[PDB]
């Protein structure tokens, strides 16, 4: 909707940096709405979706089991590890690192996750066998989230990950076990509260995973709908700004409320 892409533009204005914006239709897989689709924003956090739908993959194929148990060291912890700091004796398996990962944004999870499927590159070969020739991982945590302008590192275009998400929740790559897993976990996100959910009226379905980092950096992938059913995919990614946290989750608040008017 139009009135949206307002919202959008009075973000740029207001926060003084690029944002990248796309609405997709989850049934048909076209596009509702875009704003910069083909320009290159920090995927930040938003990645760890990506990285689990990997690792699901490998499990559809044998190549992993989500009950394999994992133990690791003290010198595994990274900055930001509030679930994986808590099991350095007993360990965790796959499943819970997939878990930790996208509800709590785990960064020590998503390291140990990365080795599990043979490093970044991996990552980005797994997303160019898919489809996704554009999307690239490039750093472990938390040095993806550098954020430096003009880096094509660690970055990907808002087209390029909304039409990748919707592959992996209701595509044909991942079995009907592995999207529904994949989606369960988004659903249960606990750190994107002040966001797009804080824009929903009640009843309405979301599962999702938000972003931030250095400069200004912040964004977020989303697979909602109404009537507690997904019926959209909306991909937001904002960077370069100096303004804060506070303000930059205000221009999601103000997108997301036109958004849902104009449903």
């Amino acid at each position: 909707h139009p009135e949206t892409l307002v919202k959008v533009k009075d973000a740029e204005d207001q926060l003084g940096a690029r944002v990248g914006y796309i609405e997709l239709d989850l049934n048909s897989g076209k596009i509702l709405e875009s704003f910069r689709p083909e320009e290159r924003f920090p995927m930040m956090s938003t990645f760890k979706v990506l990285l689990c739908g990997a690792v699901l993959s490998r499990v559809d194929a044998g190549q992993e089991q989500l009950g394999r148990r994992i133990h690791y060291s003290q010198n595994d912890l990274v900055e930001y590890s509030p679930v994986t700091e808590k099991h350095l004796t007993d360990g965790m398996t796959v499943r819970e690192l997939c878990s930790a990962a996208i509800t709590m944004s785990d960064n020590t999870a998503a390291n140990l996750l990365l080795t599990t499927i043979g490093g970044p590159k991996e990552l980005t070969a797994f997303l160019h066998n898919m489809g996704d020739h554009v999307t690239r991982l490039d750093r472990w945590e938390p040095e993806l989230n550098e954020a430096i302008p003009n880096d094509e590192r660690d970055t990907t275009t808002p087209a390029a990950m909304a039409t990748t998400l919707r592959k992996l929740l209701t595509g044909e790559l991942l079995t009907l076990a592995s999207r529904q897993q994949l989606i369960d976990w988004m659903e249960a996100d606990k750190v994107a509260g002040p966001l797009l959910r804080s824009c929903l009226p009640a009843g309405w379905f979301i599962a999702d995973k938000s972003g931030a980092g250095e400069r200004g950096s912040r964004g977020i992938i989303a697979a909602l709908g109404p009537d507690g059913k997904p019926s959209r995919i909306v991909v937001i990614y904002t960077t370069g700004s100096q303004a804060t946290m506070d303000e930059r989750n205000r221009q999601i608040a103000e997108i997301c409320a036109s958004l849902i008017k104009h449903w």
